């Protein structure tokens, strides 16, 4: 509970929740976004169901989770998984750091003091953070155990007050930028899909909210550590995994049924006694949304504002205490994760050439040239900055070792190795095949080219040692 | 020469190049045209060396293609890539009978004798066409022993005839067509592509003529029959590979240098002084094609009209029997793989469910049930009607069946398996690597969910077995 759930809890809420989701509901629709949260959970609960066997096969040991991964279904699988792995969870840490950054920047031009540019401020705000990630990671746990606390605190604090916000009728300044009470015809409105933009199609926006889904591994990265893991471990994760999932279906729900797609922002723009015109819902509560909507230059809403959930609540620095708090805690975990998958991938000498980058240095040998090269790849693609360009790449290598995963536990059940048993009751070899079999029609279905260079990278690294 | 060279010369030349190959050039322009064969004559060209790799190995039997490559490469990936080429000469059946059917239903039209309406003319010419190809098969042998020779002679007339209506000057009827003779400013206008209409891209022409390379296999049906087949079968593959490349090379060449896209037919069209508006290469001749090209409504022309090529030569008719002897002997040779193929992985008994569809029957125990499957898999692709809609999976199942040739070969190459020792001194590892990866690339830029549906059939055959 408090070193599986937790973590788990606190990995996987992130800054998809908090900047995306709302932005996802108004373009697909409620019961199109209901559709794709159950079909990445279904996907995600496979993967946990194999997890859990994994992690209650055998005996556990103090080795991490790359280690119980190679020890349970062989090295061979084993190095592929774990590179990509590691990967993904430094695009994942370039992914919530410039998420931060995009924060932070939002936060600097409410104060009104621009630096030089949007982009540029991102790129700056981004590595210095990402650099002071670094420094703090370097330091020492003790902080960040501590403060994992205050991180679920922030959190749980903000959720309140988003519920309060949306309790609280309707303010003048919050009606002017498209917040009412709850009303049905919002939510009637709101049931039926409206795209937009160049990625406003189902799978794109499947591959934008898809990173919210993952983090499930954390729970695992202990294993050694827990007095008891082979209980502890299934179920923190199946019941992190449940609540999330609910909780991202009641936000989802609540923001949709709440405010209208289409907003202006002007205070001064209600609907006149004498001449006026109605557009959608906004008419009827006495606000002329229409040349907004006919221009197509509307700067709040829900379906053009992206930090709309803060507007919606009562208190929004609360909102963004818990944004900095689910971002910061989601990448330097991340880090975390990379980091030591890549040492302790160095540490098997699977290839001759990674060995260069495995030699620990410090007092307690800790691994700085992986915390260096992770540090390197979250810079690199930081540059990029832009979230809806580094959420697709990290939802197809997410995807990508989630199908490895599910497909060699199908192999070692259906091949009947000798040395892998597991014990847990709900894991069975049909679902697995096809938790495998979906996640790479969905890889496919999402980006084609990408879905290629990931399976030959694979194909690379299992050939490459199968041969020698 | 006579059981190698010939046979894969009249395999690969068929429908694509007597109907459509104009229509590619027109397209695509002569620098693309050359691009696209030269890319398909490199895949054909690797996978003829990995054949001529597979036929020197060892002891040559009497058992045919797939017995050869069963016993060459192991049944594992014999009994799959024996599967998708017998599927896929039933397809390239299919095609044949329909470019057949369609030239059938032009000389019904000429005669000015419809009977319904031109696409369920082209399904009952191509039925009763593919019934009666089924009748002729079950005959005997000995009258396509001699009509061979005929074909050839048929083929060689057509061409004759082809390249002397280019050489003489054009007529009034010709030119009203759009027929000149030889001119450079018609090169330099053809040299730059000028796509159209829905699948007017590269890689969707690359599919189209893609079939119109294929054929290779047939010099190795008879491998067993062959006195000195070590000998024979690689230097006659690719002779006949290098002059049908030729022949491809220069049609495309002379059709593009010699007639324009557009043209009307119309033969009081021609520019009378002082009268009609004037744009295109038809100008400098006395002829004004300008109407039907801004009302995109011309009937001829390289760009539209299919038949151009019968209407370029000087005699029609020896144009059209080349067409008809072409047609004929590429779908009795497929036809006749595939049952053959049929019949022999039928006989291994790799599935339990074939081995109903095994039992031949007649006097010489000839397989009935697998050219009755061969002829409902033909006739059903034939409900089609449409050569351009065919084409593209002849091309995706040939890709993968070379794909398949390639890997596997590479794979015993590194792997050092113990029978497998080839002889031919023009043999590399890494050339099969290569022509592997880019046929699959190829496969996924043509059509990603054909490319699945074929690995995916793939790995299902080889992991089934490989289970089993
Ligand atoms: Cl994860
Ligand atoms: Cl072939
Ligand atoms: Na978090
Ligand atoms: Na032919």
């Amino acid at each position: 509970v408090n070193g599986v759930m937790i973590r788990c809890m606190l990995n996987i809420w992130g800054v998809i929740l908090y900047l995306r989701l709302p932005w996802i509901t108004a373009q697909a629709g409620i019961v199109l976004t209901w559709i794709i949260i159950l079909l990445s959970v279904t996907v995600t609960s496979i993967t946990g169901l194999s997890i859990s066997a994994i992690s209650t096969n055998g005996k556990v040991k103090s080795g991490g989770t790359y280690f119980l991964i190679s020890r349970s279904l062989g090295p061979e699988l084993g190095g592929s998984i774990g590179l990509i792995f590691a990967f993904a969870n430094a695009v994942g840490v370039a992914m919530h750091t410039v998420g931060f950054a995009e924060t932070v920047r939002d936060l600097l031009q409410e104060y009104g003091a621009p630096i030089v540019d949007p982009i540029n401020d991102i790129r700056i705000i981004g590595v210095v953070s990402v650099t002071v990630l670094l420094a703090i990671s370097l330091a020492g746990m003790e902080w960040e155990s501590k403060a994992q606390v205050l991180f679920f605190l922030v959190i749980m604090v903000s959720f309140a007050n988003y519920l309060v916000g949306t309790l609280i009728p309707p303010s003048e300044d919050k009606a002017s930028k498209g917040f009412f009470s709850y009303r049905a015809d919002i939510f009637v409105q709101n049931l039926v899909p409206d795209w937009r933009g160049p990625d406003g199609t189902f799978f794109g926006m499947f591959s934008i909210f898809f990173p919210s889904a993952t983090g499930i591994l954390a729970g695992a990265n202990i294993s050694g550590d827990l007095k008891d893991p082979a209980i502890a471990i299934p179920k923190g994760t199946l019941m992190a995994i449940f609540w999330t999932t609910i909780s991202y279906l009641a936000i989802s729900a609540t923001i949709g049924s709440c405010v209208v797609r289409d907003a202006s922002g002007v205070l001064n723009d209600t609907v006149t006694p004498g001449w006026g015109a109605c557009e959608g819902l906004a008419c009827s509560y006495g606000w002329n949304f229409t040349e907004c909507t006919q221009q197509h230059s509307c700067h709040y809403g829900l379906i053009n504002y992206y930090q709309t959930m803060s507007m919606v609540s009562g208190f929004a620095p609360l909102i963004t205490a818990g944004i900095f708090g689910a971002t910061l805690s989601s990448a330097l975990a991340c880090l975390v994760s990379a980091a030591k998958v890549f040492q302790c991938l160095c540490e098997d000498q699977l290839y001759p050439l990674i060995g260069f980058f495995g030699k620990g240095y410090g007092k307690n040998k800790e691994p700085v040239r992986g915390y260096l090269l992770a540090y390197a790849i979250a810079v690199a693609f930081i540059i990029i900055a832009e979230l809806n360009t580094i959420a697709p790449i990290i939802s197809n290598f997410f995807l990508c070792s989630y199908a490895l995963i599910n497909f060699s536990c199908f192999h070692a059940s259906i091949t009947n190795s000798p040395g892998w048993r597991p014990s847990f009751q709900y894991y069975n070899k049909w679902a697995a095949l096809f938790g495998a079999i979906i996640s790479v029609v969905i890889m496919f279905l999402l980006t084609w080219w990408a879905a290629l260079i990931a399976i030959g990278v694979v194909l690379f690294l299992l050939l490459y040692v199968i041969y020698k």
